[PDB]
Parts: C-alpha cells; structure tokens; sequence
C-alpha cells in the first residue's frame, strides 16, 4: 500500500456526497474542500470508495493516535464483544470501567489524589469538568481563551471562542464565561513576537486577566475555573510559551481558582508525552480527554483532584458512560502508547521540525510553523508583515494534497494541521512531508508567492 | 441459564464496589440499592463476578432492547472492524454514516422531509435538537414538563425536571426554559384522575400553558420549541392521556412552536411500535434517540424536518458523530426490531397488563400500574388516598427482587420500571413477574401493608 | 369644584396628545382609553387643559394618597428649597436622608432591627431588594407570582408577570426567577372559589411550590427570596386569602428564604393600615415602597432586616438616592397618614364594600368585586361561568366614567381600580361611585348585559 | 461666604454620621474619607451642620451644573408646585413633560429624527436604552468598555465594569454584555502613550473588537449596541482620543450596531458643550442623560433615533416618569446652560488646563491630568513609570482638601475629579485650584514625593 490516486472524487465517492446532502445535517462537511469518501483503512492509509489510497496526516481529526485500524485495539473489542457490551455502568457496576478509571488515575499529570468520571465524548467531558468545578468551588463563572475550542454543547459553546459561526443564533448559552487573549506567539493583540519575547507575552496575558478583569469587572473569588488547551487545536494549532501555565497557576492559586487542561486533542501521546501539559511543567486540577482514548470507539473521561468529587449522588451521571467495549479499547490504546508510540513521536519531532523549517525558509506563503512531537500547524499568510489569512490558498493546498494522496485537515482561519498516527515510520513521514511541500509548491506558483 | 443467586454482593463484587468508590466520581451508582456487578451476559440474563445469574428487566436502562448480547449485532460490528472504526464523519464523508442516516429518516414517524444529525448520546442528541430549534426558528425559549429527563449537560438540565439534586449548584444552566405540569394521570396539581377523566387533565395542562404562561409572562411567539417525553422515563414511567399530544400540537402550530419528542428511552420499538409517539397519532418536528439504537454501543441521533436544517457550515459538529462501528450496530439493531422484536413486545403487552392489574388488586402498597408494550411502571404509595411516596419500600423491593435473581431499576421517587429485552420469551416474562410479585409480597408483610 | 365635562378631549388636549405622539416614546399612554390631559389639580379633582374638571379615583396610579396637591407637602418642599436640593447622599452625609431613613424603620411592619436603602422609584427599590437578597443569602434564585408587577428594569421584569408585552423581545432578563399561580380567589388553575374556600386555594398554591418546584426542578436552598404583592396592583387588584402569607412564611423559614413584600402601590396606608401586609399578620424581611411615599415627588425605599445589610462599601449605590426635597415631602406625607388619612380609609371601606356589592347584585357584567381600605377592584366578565375577560367593555366603562367627570384606571385584562386620594370626603366618595355605576349601566345596556 | 472650616467633623456632623450607620445601608459612604455633613448650600459653597463653609468642586457628584441652589430652578419648582406635582405621565397626559421632550429632542446631538423616554435616574435611562436597543434591532448582546460605569441595576450592572465590588455576589446579571479596553491614553493593555500616539491606541481598541471578538466568539450581527461614556466618569475621568468615536461608528455602521452615548455625567454643558460627544464629532443613536438635567430634582431621559421607538404599548413605562416638578426644573436648567453657563466652562477650560499642567510639572505624585471644559481628573501614581495607584494618598488629599474648605470627590482607583458648578467665577476657581494644590503639597511632603 503506497499513496495512489488516479482520480478524485470518484463516481462512487460522488454518489455518497450527493446522498449525504439528501439525508444529513449541515455540519463541517465541505464537498469541494474535503471530497474524501473513506470505505476502509490499513496502517496509515485511507482506502477511498473508488479505490484511491491516501497517506493519512489527519488521523481522523486526532481520534486515531495508535493507527487507523490498530490490531491490539480490534482484538480487545472482539474479546469484549464476547462478554458484555453495555452494563449500565452508572446504576449497576462492571470491572472494565473500574480497570480504566484506575489506569487513567495512574497515568494522570503530576502525582496527586485523582478520581475519574466517564463520558462518550470531549464535549461531555468538558460539560462534566464544568459541573465538577461549579459543585466543588460553589463558584459559577469561568475564564476561557479567545481561539479555544472546547465543544458544541450549551456549556462548551460558552467556553469555545474560535469561530463566531459556532455560536450563530445560539445566544444565550451557559452564563459566566469571560474570554482573554491566548498567548499566541504569532497573533496576539500586542503585536508581540512570542517566540523571540515569550516572557513579555506571558505577562501581557496575565496582566490582562489581573488588571482588566479582576480589578474592574470580574470578582476573582467568583471564578470556578480557567479552561485552556495546552496547544489550541482547532484554533490553528497554537503552541503557547513554555513558562505560560506556570505563570497562570501562580495567578490561579492566588485566588483559589481551578486549572482545567483540555487534552481532548493534544493528549494520548500526540506531543511525545502522555499529556500535552507536561511539557509546560504544571499539574492541572481537572484534565479532560476523549477522541484518541477510545482508539476509534466513542469515549470521554474527566480526571480531577479527588477532593473536588460530587458530595451527593444524582448531581451528574450518564447512561452510555462506562461502556465496556470502549474501556477494553482504551486500556489497549494506553498500552500501545506506553510501549513504543510516545517514544516514536519524540523520535519524529526533529524530522517534522527540520523539514517544516526547511519549508518555512523556501515558501513565502508559509507565515509560521510550530508544534511538539507529532502535533504540527503550518499557518499560511498572504503577506508576512500583514499576516492576512490566505483562506482560499489553504483550501487549495488541502485539495492539492488530497489529489497527490496526502490526507490533511485545516485548523483555523488560514492553517493546516499535520497529525499522522503515532505508528508512522520515518519513511512514511518523509513521504507525507514531501507530498505536503509539493502541494504548497504548486499553489505557491499558481498565485506568484516567492520561492527562495 | 436460570436465575440463581447465593450471596449478592459476593466477595469479588464487594472488591469491585470498593475499587469503584476509590477511582470513580459520585454519580447514580448505589452500593445499597443496586449492588449488581456484571462480568458477562448471554440471552436475557446477567452473569455477575461471583457467577450469580439474574433475569434482566432493566435492559441496561433501556439500551439492550435487542438482547444483552445479540448475535446479529456483534457480527455486524466484527465485519465493520475489518474495514474501519472512525473516519472523521464531521469533516470527511463515509458511506456507512449515510446509510444509517438514510435508514433513520425512512423509519421516522409520519411521512415528511427529514434529515439527521448523528451524535454520541441522548444529551448530545437533545443538545442538538436545541441548537436546530434555536437556529431554525431564530427563537431562544423552550417549554418542558415537570418530571421530564433529557440529560445532564448545561442545555438539557434546564430542560430536565426530575429531581432537584440534578440541578444542585448548577445555576445558571441555559436560560429560557419554562416548565409546566406533565399530564400525569396519577399525580398532578388539579387532583384529576387522568385515567378516568383524560380530557379534563389535558385541558388543565393546556389551560396552564395558554392562560398562565402565554397570557402573562411567556411571549408565545418567542418559544422555539416544546420538549416532551411520550412516556417519562425517569418520572416513574408516567403514561400521559392518548389525546394529549394532539391538543398540544393544536396549540404549538397556533404560535409556530416546534414539538420535540424525546425517545431516548421509549424508542426503538420499546412500546411495541418503532416510535413511542406513534401510539399518540402526531408527527414531531424533531425526534431524538440514543441508547437502544446503538445496541450496546454509544450512539446519538437527532431526526428533524428538512426545513429546519442549519443554513450554514460550522454551527454544529462533533468528532465522534457518525461512528461507522456504531452505524453497523444500529442498522443490525433496526432490522431485528422490524423482523420480530417489535411484534414480540405487542404480543407480551397483555400479559403485563393482566399480571400487574392482578398485583394492584392484591397488594395495597401498589398505588398505580401503567405502561405500553414492554415499558411498565409500578408506583408504590404509603397510603392510596394521600399518595405519599413509599421510597424506603420501593428500594427494599428492588433489593428483594435482586436476592431472587431479578435486575430491576428504580424510576421516580417511589416506583419501579419493568423493561426486559424485547427478545424475552413468554416463559421468561412470567418468571420475572412471579419474582417481582414475591419481592412486593415480602416487603408488604415486613411493613404490614394489606394483602387482599 | 364639582365634576364638569363638556368635550373631552377638548381642542388644547387634542393638540398636546398630538405633540406627545411626535416627541415621546410608545409606553402605556392610550389616546383612545385615557384621553385625560392634566393642567393643574386642587383637592381631589383634576382640571384639564380645556378647563374640564374630573373627580379623582386614580390618585395618579396610587401616588397622591395625601391628595393631588397637599398643602402640608408643598410647604415642607418650599421650606427645604431654602436650605438645599441635592447633597450627594451616596457619597456625603446629610441629616434629612437620615431622619427619613430613621422614620421609615420605625413605621416598618413588625418590631425588628431595620435599615433602609433610599432609591428613586419602585423598580429601583425592588432592584435593591434583589441585590440585598442576593448579597445576604449568597443565593441567586427567586420565586414570584403569575399576575405580579414589580417594575420594568432587567431585574424586575423577570420578577414581573402581568402581561407578555412587558417582556416582549427582552429575553434574556435576569435569570433565576421561577413563577407560580398567585392565590387569586377568582381566577386560579384549580378552579377553586378562594372567597368560599380560602384554605383549599392556599394549600394548592403551597403544594405547587413544595411538590412541583422544590421536589423536582428548584433546589429550595438555592432560593434567595420570594417576591409577593399583598394585593396585586396591575393584576386586577387581586386580594389573596388572609392566611396565605402565614402558610408561605412557614414554608419560606423551612428553607431559609427571605419573604419580600412589595408595597409600591398598596403601601402608605392605602388599605387603611400603613403597610398592606399588616392585614395578613406576618413580618417581611424586606419591604419595598415608592410612589405614594414621595407624595408627588419621585422616591424609592427598600426596608430590610439589619442582618441582611451589605458587608462592604460599593456593592449598591445611587446618585439621586436620599434626595433632601423628596425626604422633606415624604416626612410630611407620613404625618398626614398617621394624623387622619389612614383612619379616613378604614372609615370609607364599608361604603365601597356596600355600594360595590350592591353593583355586583345588580349588573351581570360584574364577575367579582374585591378590596381593602380605599383599594377596590371591579373585574368585568362576558359570562359569570366561563369568566372570559370583558376587555372591550372594561375600556368602554373607563371612557364613559370620563365623559361624566371620573378619572379611573384599568387594571388587569378586564378590571377597573378605584383608588381615590385618602383625603376624599364621604360625599365625594358616593359621587364618584354613583358616576361609576352609571358608566357600567350605560355599557351594560349598549351590549345587552342583564340588569337585575 | 468664603471657605472657612474651624474643625471637621463637628460634634453635630459626628452625631449624624453615628445615626446614618444606625438606620442606613452600606452604600458608598466613607466616615473617615468623606466626613462632610451638608445642612444647606448657597452659590458654590456647602454650609455644613457645625457651620463650616466649603468651596464646592464636586457639584453633588455632577448633579448640579447650574449651581447648588439655582434661583431660576427653585422659582420654576415653586411655580409648578402650585399647579400639579404628579399627573401619572404614562397613563394620562400633561403638557410639562411634552414641553421637556420637545426641548430635549431639539438640543439632541446632530440634526436627526429623535424621540424621548422619561425616567427618574441615569440607571433607568440606561435600562430604557437597553430595552429600546433590544426591541428595535431584535439583537440581545452588547459591548461596553472596561472602566465604564452605567448603573447599579441588573441591566446596567452587566454594562458597568469599573470595580469588581460593584458585582459582588450579583452574578448572574443580564446576559450578553462583552467588554473591551476603553482607549485610556494613560492605562491601556498595550502600554500606548495615547496622548503622543492616539491613532495607534484607537486602532488597537477597534482591532480588538473586530479581530478578537467578531472573528472569534462574538457574532457582530447579534450585537444590539455599543455602550460608551464620552469621558469615563467614575472610571477616573478618562478622555479618549479625539478621533476614537469616528473610528468606532465606522465599525458600528459596518455591522448595523447602535451607538449608545452615556452623558449621565459629562452632559448638560459640563465639558463646554451641551453634550460630551460633540467634541468627538459623532451623532449617537441613543443618548442617556440624568443628574444635572433635574438641577437637584431626580430626573432621567433616554433620547433616540425615532425609528427605534417601541412598536407596541406596554413594552416599557414607569409611574414616576413625566413628573411635572422635575420637567419644570429641567427646562429652567437647559435655559441657564444655553444663556451663559456653557460659554463659562469654555472660558475656564484654559485656566484649569494651565493651573493643572502647572501642578503636573511640580508634584511628582500627579501621574496624569486630563479633561474638557470643567470636567477634570488628576490621577496620582506612587511612581510615574510603574503607575501604581496611590489610593491611600488620594484619600489623604481629599481629607486634607476638606479641612481647608475645598470639596472634592474621588473617581477611580487613584484619582480626584474637579467638577465645580458651571456658574463658578474666575476668582472662585483660582481659589479652588490654590486649595487643591496646597492639599497635594502637604500630602506630597508627608510621604517624600519630589516637588520640582
Ligand atoms: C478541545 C476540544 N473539545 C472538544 C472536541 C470535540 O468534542 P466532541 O465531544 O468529541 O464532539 C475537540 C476535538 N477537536 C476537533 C473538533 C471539530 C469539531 O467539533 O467540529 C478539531 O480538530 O477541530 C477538542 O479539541
Ligand atoms: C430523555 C432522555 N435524554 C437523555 C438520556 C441520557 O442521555 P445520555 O447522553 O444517553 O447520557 C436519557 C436516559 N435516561 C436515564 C438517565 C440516567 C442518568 O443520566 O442518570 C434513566 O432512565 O434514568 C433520557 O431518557
Ligand atoms: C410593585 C410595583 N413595583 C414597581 C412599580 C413601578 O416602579 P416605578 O419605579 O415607580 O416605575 C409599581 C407601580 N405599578 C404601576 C406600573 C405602571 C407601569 O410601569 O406600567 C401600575 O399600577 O400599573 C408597582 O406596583
Ligand atoms: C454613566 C453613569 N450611569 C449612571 C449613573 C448614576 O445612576 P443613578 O440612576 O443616578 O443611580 C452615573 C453617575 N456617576 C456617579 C455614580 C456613583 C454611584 O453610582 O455610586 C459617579 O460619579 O461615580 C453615571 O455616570
């Protein structure tokens, strides 16, 4: 199996795309932009409906970090289909979910007292995390960061501030969320070159929260929780300065406010550590996780400081959570991660770092490259000084990449996210990076961007 | 397999129950009322970790309608595991999510243009129904029923109204929900015997909404929707009057207000019909479903009039939506309902109708029996005139039923829900009712309730 | 002065009514129901711009309790105009605001520690009661009564529940208000004759709050207050059962919930007692007042248990609060109430009780008469059994009353409020009732209502 | 009458301050900081209870712009006491309120179609302005600026973001308000010297709204209204760059969003023009006004684009609004303003400008002076580079000023506002400025601030 795409969209793929519009809601699908109709997968390759074969650099939106069809994960589901699928894990008990909870507690950030709530997705996780914070603190408000994307349900909508379309005629969602600039070292309201000047940018963010919220309109003692992603994912895959969460805890702790680390995307080994937050050297009180945890099965988890746990029964619960198939799959994923995959993403870090700083130098359309492990984001600006978003160009590059057999996804207004399965070999990476470049190169020539 | 219980909880179950309290959040588990620790299942029975075997009348909180381990479903899954698990349905198209989506619209109540938004759970369904209701109507408010349960996320909790604990310390949740008395024929504020006088109670519930909301504090034309359960799942299995939803649509259409019907529990032919609402001869604008459709797999589904689809991309989306594994399970589950299982639930309806009216005639502790198909709800009262809840007694029956090999669920303050798998045989249905009557009989004697 | 009307509206009034529609916002003026253009006043009568003279039974919407132009009040003002008008009471202290504040606590219902927050109006009073309730209890929610009116600011409108138009296009207003049926003896959802069966109706209204809010969707211990009018001013002058507020305090104390009584209309001895609540033998934690206390001057006053005072400075404040001109008028107004005017309203109560029961016996259009002191409310019904509002007819009576020299106010959908100044003589009280009966009689004949 | 204070607080003033604490709510009073107990006034002098005489530089918190006891204003109230005090100006009509409305429309900013709503205070005005905006646009959200102070009621609380104490345990207030930095040329999150670099600062504010709200979490088409004060008053009396509202309209108009100019403090001639906004060369759609409009009587007005008016009756109204005494007083104030006072504040502008830039040069404790007409704010910083607030020093200066006979008020965290009556002579000003300096001088020596 090598990349091989004779034509796309194919007659079969064209018929699915017609049908999908007949019977399915307008979500985030894009007929022209993302005409990829998957029928099966193998290793790091999607096999489409018309037979075209594409190297994967999307990993099912980060859902698959172990691979697109992990053997150990399908054996674990098969083995768990034999005993029990569902055991109402919130009314009755079952050991599988307890085995997962104990494992999740174990691998949590830091070395502190933890408990675990189970969910079916990242939005449910972050909904959980909200209630848990509301209950334990008896405070009702929350800080999130502009660019953050925590979900699409009425709690997480409030928290999510990536695209105003997300909240189109949704107002009002859950009250008490206030937003401040994320320390985005490429776009922040201060013009600050956050790579050259990280402490200057860290300070401006903190100084905003302290001086322009707490001192004016936000009672600091009324804030349950600060919600952050350790790398904004949907927000264009943004890496904030190394010493940012350390400075943020300092300010959190000074007003007895919870830190909530949304690792729905950047967790499960993606950045060459179990959790994204470790690189930033802080122990979050609540850690939410989903996507990659279920290795292709729907699963969500909320990991928290044990003393934050719900006083009484019937505050929160869910029928679906605690499903055995998902828990069987999860334990297996975490085993795959600990036994090779997490080391592999640290191994391929310097390869994506060199090859993308190569592309930075050469293609003037690229404004910024950034990432950790196998979590990368290239943002494409029309003009480097102006930093205007090349949204149209980004779409063209993805389409071009798809034509050449590379599967990519667009995060943010003007960037593309490289997130292959953590199983990818050195020879499968160089292939993706080679294809990716050739996509930029074509679209660069097409529009008269310099090529140094 | 037969029912076969020695010590429950046995020594392995006691160890699991301990481990659960240590690692896992405080939810709706009860070591003292629901001490059932499930290792595996076959046919209609649970096998616990000590090897005790119990007849199922809980059906995993109405999720295993097709059986606790259906052969058709597990084969449909394992076939799909050979192809692909997750395929980024929100961003990329696959045929499986389309087939399921297409299938769902076809089986939907009435005969009108429908589309479908795939979700991960009941709450993730009703959350979606909210946003569809909001976006389509460009109205922000909803009506809901006291006694209703629609999920535990910041949207749905405004909608939910079963127990205050559910909303404890959560305010504010989503604004704009106003609630009103569900036409419970047994408990309503007007005292009305709703079984005897079903029109009088319908008028009252309607009179309230028109005269007390619409004429005083709730602008009719600013209401985006009315969420109702056709039978309240966590409300004690309250069955409304047959002409209720008819009267409620007369009112709804008069002000352009969408009627949303929640079938997360009573759906998938639980009541002897594919959709619970069908018994009531009305067509809802939205239908939400989860639980049973997945058939042991987490699944979500919001079915709506094509008119209400979001005009633009990026209003609502989800990473796990349209799971191919889940879609494969769902289609298999649907076939079984149409090819035997729905018929079997019409067939066994009279048995329960008989045996549970035999039980009310005999045991004074039983205030009201009610149900359709294989959805039954016995409510237990201290006195038949004052109707004080027999909460302590209801919990004892559940514990007694369990020491005699019957998995039962509480539902409401003082009632028990009988919801066996729709694959249950006549002989297995009698066996479980026998054991159910015995558990009432024990707890009746113990407390000196009358036995006629 | 006598009543004396020729053309109303006369040619100067028509010119003013035109100028008003041109320069001024669309509020609660009605050229077609309230075409009364006031130039000056003396004693108990209005003189209009054409020199038509009308007997007053409106009392400036219950503001001129002491008369339309009281000598004592105007002297108290002009004496204060010689000293100072505004003195920055919020920031600087003056003796006048303290004297009035001290005076207000002394006259307050019951005998407990009280303080006072001076405001500018009824809404600015109840807004204050909210913040005092919130700050003191550290609870965010309130209960209120369907039919209630408490003002038209973003706090109070949640509290208010008289007409939807009041809340049209305003959502969201302040969250956390839940409403319930006021124990109207004439119109309630249970049908109960509350005059006949006042306990049955009290139980119902109480049963609703306990069983339908506190037991299902409203955590009792998260309710900061219950706002009630002792008689609903814009609700058609509905007089609740005498033992109602007693039962409601039993419940309120059981959950630590402040009972707030609004006397913005029924206060200042309107009902023959200084405070309207007094008739009901309970002591409210907060008492709000405005209108009549000012005596032709804008004034606001929130009276509360000393326990609930804000711990810190800068939570609540207002620039115009504690106006010295207004305080001088208020003290003068209070003296009159205690030195003649409250007595005069007890004295004239039987007259209205007679004449309006004589009118109900005679005119079939009259569904219900009700009132205390000099607060009377006739409600007009199409039919006495169906109780459909006689809205069109009620408006005609007001117009007929006015062509015969009687200023009257609508109140509720189909009723009229009789609220003359408390300086009204027995002879002036008979005259206005005679004219009132005549206006009913005309509109009865015109529409073929029965005359017994 | 000259400044003359032998001792303060006096034995009489000490007794009032004791009593005030017995019977009055904790608001913004400060026993130690503002021990000024007014008994009467004359010209520009307060006469305290113990006989001490103080030149006024507070003007009753900006309430008196015509003087502390204007003759023309007391003659107008006296003349209006004779005819009518209250005439329920929202139910019935009266020419006085129409005469005021017509006058207010006339003197409004720009030359456009206007209507007028009447209120009792600035909070009611801004509550009005909210509803009017909500109704006309059918949008529910609003932008205000950090530092803004629009009121203390549940709508205006949301809008007000000056001190977090203001919102202490108040959450939730009205949803949908979002806040952005005010272009404060001395403190903004960008460090921008707004006097040297106004366009750079204007852009950063606009660029924040456009790029960090509209493009991320705030749908621009869902924003009814941008609320601004043309000089932040309570926020330390801050003058934003001359071309700021012009750039803000540009952005407003591009998304069909209303501009709401809160002139409650800076209006009624205070800045040497009728309205503060004129200096900034834009025509606001809604203009709110109170305080100075009533010349010592409680009055509020909301002036708006006529096509924004309430479609239907009963959306908004108030019992108090339209009071004749206040309207009589208002017309008189506006006459005083147009016939000398507004020219006088333009005359004394260069005198406060020179004498305060004198004080800037000499006293290192002064960080910034700023203002227009007779609206001035001196902010005192501990260190000029650091800009730390000298809150304690500010209190000392006010107390010191009070001791020497000068009446001042503290606006913001570390500044004092000079706002004498517009009637003040050149010789009464130099006196105030002389006293003010001597207060700074003393406190400067006391603490070892340089004196150049
Ligand atoms: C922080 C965060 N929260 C929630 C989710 C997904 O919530 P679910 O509960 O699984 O529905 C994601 C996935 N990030 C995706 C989200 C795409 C979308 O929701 O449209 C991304 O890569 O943008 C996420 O990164
Ligand atoms: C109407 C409705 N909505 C939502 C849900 C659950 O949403 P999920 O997304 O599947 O979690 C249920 C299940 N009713 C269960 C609820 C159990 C609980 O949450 O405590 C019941 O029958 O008690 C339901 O009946
Ligand atoms: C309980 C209550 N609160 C507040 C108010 C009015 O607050 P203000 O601040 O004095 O405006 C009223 C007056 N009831 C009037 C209301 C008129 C109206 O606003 O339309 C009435 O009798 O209709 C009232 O009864
Ligand atoms: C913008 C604005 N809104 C409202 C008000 C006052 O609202 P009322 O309706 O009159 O109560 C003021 C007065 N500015 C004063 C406010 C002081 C205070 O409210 O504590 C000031 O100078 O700080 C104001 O400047």
């Amino acid at each position: 199996l090598k990349p091989n795409v004779k034509e796309i969209p194919g007659p079969k793929a064209r018929k699915v795309i017609e049908e999908h519009h007949k019977y399915m809601a307008t979500t985030t699908n894009d007929p022209n932009e993302y005409f990829l109709v998957i029928e099966r997968a193998e290793g790091v390759y999607w096999i489409d409906v018309d037979g075209n074969v594409l190297l994967d650099f999307s990993s099912g939106i980060g859902v698959m970090n172990v691979g697109l069809r992990n053997p150990k994960v399908i054996e674990a589901i098969k083995k768990q289909l034999d005993l029990v699928l569902h055991a109402a894990g919130t009314d009755y008990y079952n050991p599988y979910q307890v085995e997962l909870a104990k494992k999740l507690v174990e691998i949590a950030p830091g070395d502190i007292e933890r408990k675990v709530f189970l969910s079916n997705s990242g939005t449910e996780a972050n909904e959980a995390a909200l209630k848990i914070a509301k209950w334990s603190t008896n405070r009702k408000m929350f800080i999130a960061f502009i660019g953050a994307f925590h979900g699409r349900t009425h709690g997480t909508m409030s928290l999510t501030a990536s695209k105003p379309v997300q909240r189109s005629r949704m107002f009002p969602t859950m009250p008490g969320v206030v937003h401040v600039p994320y320390p985005n070292p490429y776009r922040n309201p201060w013009g600050i070159d956050g790579y050259e000047n990280p402490d200057e940018l860290i300070n401006r963010v903190i100084d905003y929260i302290e001086e322009y919220l707490f001192e004016h309109y936000v009672p600091a003692e009324e804030v349950a929780g600060i919600f952050f992603e350790p790398i904004q994912g949907e927000g264009g895959y943004v890496v904030p300065p190394k010493n940012f969460f350390k400075e943020l805890k300092k300010l959190a702790d000074k007003h007895g406010i919870l830190l909530i680390d949304d690792e729905v995307q950047m967790g499960m080994g993606r950045t060459g550590r179990m959790w994204a937050i470790e690189h930033f050297d802080i122990v979050p009180d609540i850690v939410t996780v989903a996507k990659a945890l279920g290795g292709g099965i729907p699963i969500g988890a909320t990991i928290f400081r044990a003393d934050l746990d719900f006083g009484v029964s019937g505050v929160h619960s869910n029928t679906f959570g605690g499903n055995t198939v998902a828990a069987a799959a999860a334990l297996a994923v975490i085993e795959e991660l600990q036994n090779g995959l997490i080391e592999n993403a640290q191994k391929l870090e310097p390869l994506f770092r060199e090859r993308l700083e190569e592309m930075k130098e050469k293609y003037e359309i690229i404004g910024d490259v950034r990432g950790l492990g196998l979590a990368w984001g290239v943002e494409f600006v029309k003009d480097r000084k102006t930093k205007e978003y090349a949204t149209k160009e980004r779409g063209e590059i993805v389409v071009e990449a798809l034509k050449r057999g590379l599967a990519l996804l667009g995060c943010g207004k003007s960037a593309i996210r490289l997130i292959p399965p953590l199983i990818i070999s050195e020879e499968e990476a160089k292939m993706g990076l080679d294809i990716f470049e050739e996509a930029i190169k074509v679209v660069s020539e097409r529009h008269g961007y310099k090529i140094h």
